C-alpha cells in the first residue's frame, strides 16, 4: 500500500501511467463525483488490477463520492458502498472479478451523454482527441499519425502509439504496468 493506495492514485506521478479511457473516468469522477455503473465497473476494476487494497478502494470511492456534499457518507453507505464491497468479495460473493481487457471495453454499450466508459479513441472527437494529446505535449504529426490509426478503426494501435510518443494483448493494466516500469 505504500506505492499504490486511495491518495497516490491521484497524484501525477501514478496518473501519468494511465492510458486515456481511465485518464477520462478519472476526470469525469473528479468533475462529477459520481460514475454510472459502467465506468464504475470500469475504473474500480482497473484499480483493483493494479494493485489497490480492497481498504483503499472504499476509502478512494468513498471520498470521491462525497466531495463537496455531492451526497452524505449515509447515502453512500446506503446506495453505493455494498457495489464497491461486492468488487473485492467483501460482501461474501466468491467471485474474483477480472479486469476489463480491450476488448470488453469495446465491446460494452457505446457511452452517452453523461457516461465515461469506452476508448476514447474510438468515443472522442478528433478535435478533442487533438486538444488532449496536445496536452499531452504531441506535436502535429504525431497527432496526425494517431489520428490515421483512429480513422482506420484501429484504436489499440492508436493507444500503442500514444504510449510509444509519450515514453523516452491489449489491456489497459499492461499500457500501466509497461509505462509504470519505464517510470522505475
Ligand atoms: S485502447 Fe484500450 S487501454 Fe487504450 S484507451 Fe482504449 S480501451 Fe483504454
Amino acid at each position: 500500500d505504500d506505492e499504490i493506495n486511495a491518495q497516490s492514485v491521484w497524484s501525477e506521478e501514478i496518473s501519468s501511467n494511465y492510458p486515456l479511457c481511465i485518464k477520462n473516468l478519472m476526470e469525469g469522477l473528479k468533475k462529477n463525483h459520481h460514475l454510472r455503473f459502467f465506468g464504475r465497473q470500469q475504473l474500480s476494476l482497473f484499480l483493483k488490477g493494479i494493485g489497490l487494497s480492497a481498504d483503499e478502494a472504499l476509502k478512494f470511492w468513498s471520498e470521491a463520492f462525497t466531495r463537496n456534499g455531492n451526497m452524505t457518507m449515509e447515502k453512500f453507505n446506503k446506495e453505493f458502498r455494498f457495489s464497491f464491497r461486492h468488487n473485492y468479495g467483501l460482501e461474501g460473493n466468491r467471485i474474483n472479478f477480472k479486469p476489463w481487457d480491450c476488448h470488453t471495453i469495446l465491446s460494452k454499450p457505446r457511452p452517452g451523454r453523461g457516461d465515461f466508459h469506452g476508448c476514447p479513441f474510438r468515443d472522442w472527437s478528433h478535435e478533442r482527441l487533438s486538444a488532449e494529446l496536445r496536452s499531452m505535449k504531441l506535436t502535429q504529426a504525431q497527432i496526425i499519425s494517431v489520428l490515421d490509426s483512429c480513422q482506420k478503426g484501429e484504436y489499440t494501435i492508436a493507444c500503442t502509439k500514444v504510449f510509444e510518443m509519450t515514453h523516452n494483448i491489449a489491456h489497459p493494466n499492461l499500457y500501466f504496468e509497461r509505462s509504470r516500469q519505464l517510470q522505475k
